RNA sequence: ACGAGAACGCAGCACCAGCUGUCCAACCUGAAGAAGA
């Protein structure tokens, strides 16, 4: 309902734990761009489900 | 009727005394329960 989501504080957001997404688990698109990154995700996703 | 006969190379005596199989050394290195249940 809120969703405030308080951001650009010095980046103090830590996503700890599991069960969350499969983002934090596969680092490529940090360093890379939107489409870029989303293709690269799409062809290692291609062996997995 | 032998340069002969008779005659134990034998008796006593601890291969023993002292001496750390010790000294140094990490079972140690590198490694998400995520993901479309």
């Amino acid at each position: 309902f809120a969703l405030d989501q308080p951001s650009q504080n010095q980046g103090e957001i830590i996503y700890i734990g599991g069960g969350a997404g499969f983002v934090s688990k596969t680092l490529h698109y940090k360093s890379k761009n939107r489409d870029q990154a989303r293709n690269d995700s799409f062809d290692i996703l291609k062996q997995l489900f």
